């Protein structure tokens, strides 16, 4: 199926939240942005997942920023899914 909710990786790891949210709002618009970290240090482990309002700015995102290259590095973005079962 279709997704609203992209990944996007190889962020270098200095990226701020403030600035990939600006990144990715250029795109199209921005629902949600879940920039992933280590709690232990509170450092970025350089990926997000970001949810756009609609299916075609997430697309647009996947054709944009993949291999976007952002400081020294290329981006990988691709649409995401997930489930969510109980223990
Ligand atoms: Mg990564």
């Amino acid at each position: 199926g279709p997704s609203r909710v992209v990944y996007l990786g190889s962020i270098p790891y200095d990226q701020t939240e403030e600035q990939i949210l600006d990144l990715c709002s250029n795109v199209g618009p921005v629902i949600n942005l879940k920039m992933m970290f280590d709690p232990q240090t509170g450092r970025s482990k350089g990926y997000a997942f970001i949810e756009f309002r609609d299916l075609e700015s997430s697309a647009s995102a996947v054709r944009n920023l993949n291999g976007y290259q952002l400081g020294s590095r290329f981006l990988k973005c691709g649409y995401s899914s997930n489930s969510d079962i109980s223990g």
